[PDB]
């Protein structure tokens, strides 16, 4: 059972930017995710601190990075809060409306898309790379679901009966065609020694057969 969403208008018109403006720096989209992943799992380490048995769906804090050049995609794993069905619909947990109308004055005001984080909506760049991005989450107090969007300004959402995941988020970035460097090791650990080398959790770059 699948269900479609428009995006808000806002959303939609952050996501048309993102695809359609020429900026060569794509490879943040990967510092934003990461960042994102260690929001994720600084929130359910804090849970964690008053109540242990919010890990019992899973004690590693850890993000994995795992490219398959085989079906074209780069994921990202965290094993942090997750997120419930109501957030994936709200925007992925985020204020997006609010954080989009202050990028989108930003840059008229001088700023560039590397600073998409600052306004909170990081994850909605991962358009500048993928054609297609589908996240799976659970978080501890909802059931594993699958976001996914191709832009064109709607969503699905399903209930997802794929591998259990524990608790946490996997983004899947189904890569554009020209943007397979993000699938070479070299590539990709260059990015991650620029932009995420002090994130306090560790990070795998997991390695193809
Ligand atoms: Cl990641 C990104 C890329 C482009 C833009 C933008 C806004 N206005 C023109 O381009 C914002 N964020």
């Amino acid at each position: 059972e699948v269900e479609t969403f428009a995006f808000q208008a806002e959303i939609a018109q952050l996501m048309s930017l993102i695809i359609n403006t020429f900026y060569s720096n794509k490879e943040i989209f990967l510092r934003e995710l990461i960042s994102n992943s260690s929001d994720a799992l600084d929130k359910i380490r804090y849970e964690s601190l008053t109540d242990p048995s919010k890990l019992d769906s899973g004690k590693e804090l850890h993000i994995n990075l795992i490219p398959n050049k085989q079906d074209r995609t780069l994921t990202i794993v965290d094993t942090g809060i997750g997120m419930t069905k109501a957030d994936l619909i709200n925007n992925l947990g985020t204020i997006a409306k609010s954080g989009t109308k202050a990028f989108m004055e930003a840059l008229q005001a001088g700023a560039d898309i590397s600073m998409i984080g600052q306004f909170g909506v990081g994850f909605y760049s991962a358009y500048l790379v993928a054609e297609k991005v589908t996240v799976i989450t659970k978080h501890n107090d909802d059931e594993q679901y699958a976001w996914e969007s191709s832009a064109g300004g709607s969503f699905t959402v399903r209930t997802d009966t794929g591998e259990p995941m524990g608790r946490g988020t996997k983004v899947i970035l189904h890569l554009k065609e020209d943007q397979t460097e993000y699938l070479e090791e070299r590539r990709i650990k260059e990015i991650v020694k620029k932009h995420s080398q002090f994130i306090g959790y560790p990070i795998t770059l997991f390695v193809e057969k």
